[PDB]
């Protein structure tokens, strides 16, 4: 059972926040969910250095998310982020633009298909 | 001349354009600021576009010296910048401007070492001054 790093913006809204739980309560299926201001990072820092997958929910900009995506990049882990195209946003092409296809992926979805898209990625 | 590498939020671009352009214009006076243009036949030597803007931003953050980034708009662009900053070693300066209302993330400010990675809350009309205070 993988190590499971699950980041999503402290701001986020109700549909954002119903989401987090859905996701979070799915990664349980695959493995451990790991998830002051200097004690909150290194804390954080700390589980995501152990994480075996870094699953972002990156639908709300946050300067928290975009630091441990980045911190992430260069912990050598494989990412998963995740994008909800229906909020009217334009993902970052900071975050777009750092796709691979294999070790740093970026999937669009619809709210209702979430389950089954970390069902295809594990 | 010390490289300077600037950034702050895309979104923000038109309403601050003139507030990230006083923190460029300012850094100038410090040193080559890489992030202020981007050469063309460089980004035609090197991919979709988003993925032309990532290499290159991290083409510009490898070389720079020092990284400034203003902080008071959430990005997760910015956000990812400090992240892989902060992995290449770099000398990092986070301005924020609690006058917005709002709380700037735990993430970046807990980032704060005191002196590789700072975070300085400001009131715009002293960033000449607190910039002088930085590079002196
Ligand atoms: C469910 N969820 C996303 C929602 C969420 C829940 C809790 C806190 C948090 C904040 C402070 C201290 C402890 C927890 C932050 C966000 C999760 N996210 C993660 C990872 N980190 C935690 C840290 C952090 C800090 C700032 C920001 C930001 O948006 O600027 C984002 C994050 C996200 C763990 S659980
Ligand atoms: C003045 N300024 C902040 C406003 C700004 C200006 C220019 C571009 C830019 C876009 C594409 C290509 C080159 C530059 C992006 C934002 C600067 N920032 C930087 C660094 N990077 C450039 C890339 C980038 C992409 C997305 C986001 C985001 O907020 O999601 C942020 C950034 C910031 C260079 S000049």
């Amino acid at each position: 059972r993988p190590a499971l790093y699950f980041c999503g913006s402290i701001r986020g809204g109700r549909e954002d926040r119903t989401l987090y739980e859905r996701i979070v309560s799915r990664l349980r299926r695959f493995g451990t969910v790991l998830t002051g201001d200097r004690l909150i990072h290194e804390q954080d820092l700390e589980w995501l250095q152990q994480a075996d997958v870094v699953v972002a929910e990156v639908t709300q900009p946050s300067l928290g998310v975009g630091y441990e995506l980045g911190r992430a990049v260069a912990f050598n882990k494989r990412i998963l982020c995740l994008f909800r195209p229906q909020s009217g946003r334009v993902l970052s092409a900071m975050i777009r633009g750092a796709a691979d296809g294999s070790r740093f992926q970026v999937w669009d979805y619809e709210e209702g298909e979430v389950e089954a898209l970390l069902d295809r990625y594990f």
